[PDB]
């Protein structure tokens, strides 16, 4: 009668909380030296830009943005994943009638809600990249708008799988936010929030180890800003061998 | 044949990696700055100060440190996990061996040796608070060293579980440390990693309204670190009722 562990940790747990307003703490002051001191290089990457080198779209003059995925970075969907935990159910016909009904049953990660309004508050727009469908644009802004995140607006600071012929692959929506605003912070829950280059591909292994590029690895918490999430997607992957390296295994007597 | 979710998600995940980089990220550019300006206040809580008025030991011009719980806040426990996930077992026999033939199964949580490194260039002490046993202390040494994580010595920068009589509760330790060492920054992934007071009563949802306490909400990302543990441990709580609030719960059509 209890339910999975994940969200027992992600939904339930101080732990979590702690853990979330960490992040939108460490997003805060860096846009904020952002504000008083315009960077160069956007914190967008560059089209051909590869994991092995690394090259971001300059910030030129265009106007401040910070951008976010919306499902668990921003937005818990606590409603969904009740019933996910009540029935064992992946179902995308459930996925897609939570997309048009959940709007009451959602809540801010930790603290973001007051990030998104001293964002605002900086003069920095917010702007969400969401896989959530083009056609329920409409009730995805009213569940981010009941959320306590503002107020998005389909084309111009909310920007869904489908506006573009790419999927769920989001390097392209990044390109076109990248080309009207100079993005000086992005948040995301899974890696394919920062780059598609993390996914279509690379294993269990070499995910984590392009985490750790130099040139990678300087981003966190320096302009990419991270939320966990436990109980889905692709960071809920991999066998034995791939979990536990076996020069660090060990059995008990 | 694959592994228990949060296991996948923590040891195996580029994700979680992310998550732990931004966390080391964050407290060395924070300890940087108290080393340019010594705080009034060091980061740990005075004795008699409540969750519902926080109050710290000043810090005053004693020697600049840093605190860290050991498993899972810079050491991975690879091994033991790896046994937990092969048989299914919480034995406290198994934990009891694994203190002291373990150190040839741990790894560093990622960025944990080069933060362990800059601290120790930065002048600032690195200390140690874990729940590990105090008759294991040497076996704790060599798994801290082979984790790259320096040279701990018992009772100058390695407090254990019965060098008090207060058993789990690190409190008594916290106090120990602070009455020799200004603590700028404190890291772990239990919320008792940073007061007692989290615990010993207060109950799931109690315990994540804490974490946002004004005063307490101040704190993450700001002296208080966290990394993530959705394994094992005070995290892993609580029925239905106390994950999913009764105001945003939702079924499938
Ligand atoms: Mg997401
Ligand atoms: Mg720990």
């Amino acid at each position: 009668e209890t339910p999975p562990a994940g969200m027992q940790y992600l939904y339930g747990s101080g732990e979590a909380s702690a853990l979330s307003l960490q992040a939108y703490q460490a997003l805060l002051a860096h846009v904020a030296a952002k504000v008083k001191v315009r960077p160069a290089d956007s914190v967008i990457l560059a089209e051909g830009a590869g994991l092995d080198d690394p090259r971001f779209v300059p910030c030129g003059a265009k106007p401040l943005a910070a951008v976010f995925d919306v499902d668990e970075t921003v937005m818990l969907n606590i409603g969904y994943e009740y019933h996910a935990a009540r029935t064992g159910r992946f179902d995308t016909a459930a996925w897609d009638a939570w997309e048009r009904t959940g709007e009451a049953a959602v809540a801010p990660v930790p603290g973001a809600d007051r990030m998104v309004r001293a964002l605002r508050q900086m003069g920095v727009t917010v702007v969400f990249n969401t896989n959530r469908a083009a056609g329920n644009a409409e009730p995805t802004v009213r569940a981010i708008k009941a959320a306590g995140l503002g107020d998005a607006v389909h084309g111009q600071t909310l920007f869904l799988s489908g506006d573009d012929a790419m999927g769920s692959r989001k390097d392209g929506r990044r390109a076109t936010i990248a080309a009207r605003y100079c993005v000086i912070a992005m948040g995301g829950d899974q890696l394919g929030d920062f780059s598609d280059l993390f996914n279509g591909g690379p294993s269990v292994t070499a995910r984590r180890a392009a985490t750790m590029q130099p040139a990678i690895a300087q981003m966190w918490g320096n302009g990419w800003f991270v939320l966990p999430n436990p109980v889905y997607g692709s960071g809920l992957k991999g066998g034995f061998d791939e979990v536990f390296p076996l020069d660090k295994r060990w059995a008990a007597p």
